[PDB]
């Protein structure tokens, strides 16, 4: 029977962690499961007004030159894995909007890497390596361009378009490595031993028009030979690419010819999910277009790759009929399938082996139940499925119309995120959770999975290059309380301990480029500080033993005041400061 | 009275969620606790584009250029001290804003600057005979003008002002010069009077300095007599504004006729009207009291009939530690929370009125542990005379164990509390990003909601003058109108595909993008999104929006539908070709 307890009550925990994507609205969601209550968001490609990430010092170092951009658009959260099993260690998100890839520290849930993908167009489908650990990262580009894109050319049919799959270290966050593709890609997974990676395309007619995408009945699933790959990089058999020193290999189909690092499985019909099964045997294509699923016995791929077989759809085994619309599988680590149905507004159950079984021609009933949600269900996620330990009790599935289950809110409604019940033989919807923003993909892990600091290590790499900074002037953070003077510019630094800012008075010139870096010397845990200035548009956070700085321009003559914005003690409305600026 | 809101079942009423720091609203369904909606309002959201729309920068004016906010107070307009629905309106204490969010849209629709001062604090509405002002604290006193020639808060130009604004125009009405500082406010039920407590009546600028007074006050305001002042033109104006002014200081030891300053205990902070429209309740934070101010004897204070303005106090309740805000279950109790002491304190109003006359009663009825160190709580229709008194929430600032460990930041804990019967009873935690400070909560029937856009929605009004000028009907047409070094592309869209695919630009041109959402279908909102070019934007049925992007580089570059919006969402693209320089 399907019968555990949603209710979380007041003193009670929460038995998993959730990592929900933001969508397009582009930060990490931490939920609680089964209660489905937000803990924490972790500001990612967003500019976060409360934490500050977007103006601070060291969030915009960690963005790069694309702290420029306010905005992402996220959908494919996943945690790093050691031989099959999440490690805890971090947690990697894409960005379709700006093409990029972040990287989240889950002990102190922040987001400590980011990289722009070189020479590619949005970074849609990503998963993690899954063994021995994940090395890499594997990201998938969507559009095709132009190489160069320079504006001399931009056709699309030209021999140098193109769009390529993309290994990120998943240690170092620079680029792997990138794999030139026919066709597009959409959705990506990983098998259990580190060789074989697999995506989805949807526009193998390399078509720009939306009926030029669903002319072919197939697309096709390509799979990649990372061991391949990585010996090719190895002998310095690659090209590179605009400026990027990224080494670039050519997966494209030559006359007909396959090269040594990609196959392409024929599979219809512009197929969307991408996902291996927890045990390992099969990469499973949502057929979208065409109401089946498509199976990949990974089994089958080394003798693929050998040219050990007559048709590369040789390597299907399974082809199971489900319903309308299948975009997205999970798995209960029992031997079924979970399949959202778009079109049908579903999520059916079905059993994978009695499918393979089903298309060697066997009469056998693969569907075991189908369960209406609502409504049009994307993506959905079974307790720890890109594991080997997939354990088979909650799935979530996270439907795009909410329409009626919810008060109204205005024409823009929120996505419907619905709990149901795995563990027993019947699925069972057990709670609606409002989401706003489409998180399309969200990640569950076991509250033992997930260890985080209470407070900060003054040494953390987040703010190292604060650190560093401040060594140049002399300046001990944990006890300083000091500005300094260097041209125009005015480096601010203080300790903070409820409820006094450790400086509560500066002054500067009208037009000084202001930093100012505070240390929050509280030892409590859960005593954030904050500082605003009035009027300036500086906000930022900085909870126990953590350095965090902000620079901006003093470009109003007068007395502006400064406060704290977090509530730190009985005296918080006090925790006050002034600057004062004298004119130009 | 059950919290558990099952699939297919609805909340009972609508909660609305300051932000606090992260700049937003945020609508929740009460008392599932669960969030339905955010309204960005001071911040900049990557999902729906305010901050880098047109529509939105233009009603962000100059301010757009911060990404920044840091709101507290979230308050429903009112018609004969009942909720009417029409209007949301919250302060910005980082950048000294106010702003008006239209319930039937959840959109923010206007916001100001409110000229002269720093940091907006205290915000609230006139209950009686509507909303016509929304009245709102600027928390710091500074220089006047303030223009790096004095920075002496002592000086007699150094001050701070009350602030109204009109409701439905969302301009400034007036301001009023006090003496001291203003934290939080409220109005009676006549329209008459306003107050607002402050904490640093010493005019000191160091942590002592604000504590060498036992008692501070709450200021009170003849909101007649200003407003008839300022028909009079008996005001000045200060700087580039327009806004008249009225000096409520005292002089040489005489009242202005727009305020009395009635003495409080100790660094006062919340100040909140019962619902039965009889006191004003100040809690005394480093006092452990409230001080209760009868309303009724207010018209003899401003006249002159009462000897000293503690006669107008009639309660001051020894509650327990750290007391910040009160509120109304409709039945003659009231519920403040107790920072220090980490409680909600349940104590009968009048009860303590006859302590205060010296009767041996036991006003107390009730303090429950909360989870921890409680600022804001707010009861169900507490600011009308509709307080219902079913459900509480209280807002605690610390959740230390509350929740699974994420981090050394950690959430707010909001606590739902049955406040229908003789005992409180704590039924949900609810974990918040970023310290909601308050909120407000509306019957399900109070809130009336479009399901699809007004074609002539004021929202996007310029655009549809923009529009106009270009001789585009904004309904139809696919087109690219080129200006120069700017180009002004117009579509529709209906899913899956954008009415223009793809458009030719040259490398430097600020190109701007307006997309009407042609859909009638209910919840089908399309998203436009360039790639790399930090462009992103919502468009709702019947929604017309725009952006403006420099095309700095050359190439062919992508853009793309964001909001899954049909099974072929993957495929609704287009693509922008720029020619080099
Ligand atoms: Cu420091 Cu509040
Ligand atoms: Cu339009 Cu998705
Ligand atoms: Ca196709
Ligand atoms: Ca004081
Ligand atoms: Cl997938
Ligand atoms: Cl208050
Ligand atoms: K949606
Ligand atoms: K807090
Ligand atoms: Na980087
Ligand atoms: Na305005």
């Amino acid at each position: 029977e399907s019968k555990q307890k949603i209710h979380v009550g007041p003193g009670e925990l929460d038995d998993y962690y959730g990592f929900w994507s933001g969508g397009h609205q582009g930060e990490v969601r931490v939920l609680g499961v089964p209660s489905m209550r937000e803990l924490m968001r972790i500001p990612v490609f967003n500019v976060d007004s409360a934490t500050g990430w977007g103006l601070t010092n060291e969030s915009r170092h960690i963005m790069g030159d694309s702290a420029k951009f306010l905005n992402g658009d996220c959908h494919h959260p996943h945690i790093s894995m050691t031989d099959g099993k999440y490690d805890g260690k971090y947690l990697f998100i894409n960005d379709k909007a700006n093409s990029r890839v972040a990287r989240i520290r889950l002990d102190i849930m922040k987001c400590d890497k980011m990289i722009t993908v070189p020479n590619v167009q949005a970074i849609h489908g990503l998963r993690l390596q899954k063994v021995p650990h994940t090395k890499y990262v594997f990201a998938n580009a969507e559009f095709i361009i132009p190489h160069p894109n320079d504006g001399k050319v931009f056709d699309l049919q030209d021999e140098n378009s193109y769009t390529m799959y993309n290994a990120i270290d998943a240690e170092t966050m620079e680029m792997a490595f990138q794999v030139i593709v026919d066709g597009n890609l959409d959705n990506t997974d990983a098998d259990y031993t580190g060789r074989f990676a697999a995506a989805t395309c949807y526009n193998s007619e390399k078509a720009f028009d939306l009926g030029g995408m669903m002319r072919n009945e197939r697309d096709w699933v390509v799979v990649f030979d990372i061991h391949a790959v990585e010996a090719a990089v190895k002998a310095g058999d690659f090209i590179t690419l605009g400026d990027s020193k990224t080494p670039v290999l050519d997966g494209r189909k030559k006359d007909g010819k396959d090269s040594k690092f990609t196959r392409y499985v024929p599979v219809p019909k512009n197929p969307h999910g991408c996902n291996t099964s927890s045990d390992g045997k099969y990469f499973i294509a949502a057929g979208k277009l065409s109401p089946t699923c498509s199976m990949i016995a990974i089994d089958k791929l080394p003798d693929l790759f050998a040219g050990k077989l007559a048709d590369p759809r040789d390597v299907i085994v399974g082809e199971p009929e489900l319903g309308l619309g299948p975009l997205h599988t999970t798995f209960d680590g029992r031997g079924n399938a979970y399949t959202t149905l778009f079109i049908d507004s579903q999520v059916v159950k079905w059993n994978m082996e009695e499918a393979v079984r089903a298309y060697k021609g066997e009469k056998v009933n693969y569907i075991k139940q189908k369960l209406d949600v609502h409504y049009q269900p994307g993506h959905l996620h079974a307790s720890l499925c890109e594991t080997n330990e997939a354990d088979g009790k909650w799935l979530v599935a996270l439907s795009k119309f909410s329409k009626d289950r919810f008060l109204p809110v205005g024409p823009l409604h929120p996505e419907n995120d619905q709990l149901i019940d795995i563990s027993g033989d019947e699925m069972k919807l057990v709670h609606d959770g409002p989401t706003f923003a489409e998180p399309h993909d969200c990640i569950m892990a076991r509250r033992d999975q997930i260890k985080t600091k209470k407070i900060w290590d003054r040494n953390d790499p987040f703010f190292a290059p604060t650190v560093e900074m401040a060594k140049k002037d002399g300046i001990n953070l944990d006890t300083d309380n000091k500005v300094i003077r260097d041209g125009n510019k005015v480096r601010v630094y203080m300790t903070s301990m409820a409820p006094a800012f450790g400086v509560q008075e500066f002054t500067v010139k009208q037009g000084d480029e202001v930093t100012v870096t505070i240390t929050n010397i509280d030892q409590i845990e859960d005593v954030s500080h904050g500082f605003v200035v009035v009027n300036h548009g500086v906000s930022m956070e900085i909870s126990p033993q953590q350095t965090s700085s902000i620079t901006f321009v003093a470009d109003k003559p007068g007395l502006h005041w400064y406060y704290c914005s977090w509530f730190c003690h009985a005296l918080h409305m006090e925790m006050v400061g002034r600057m004062m600026v004298e004119p130009a």
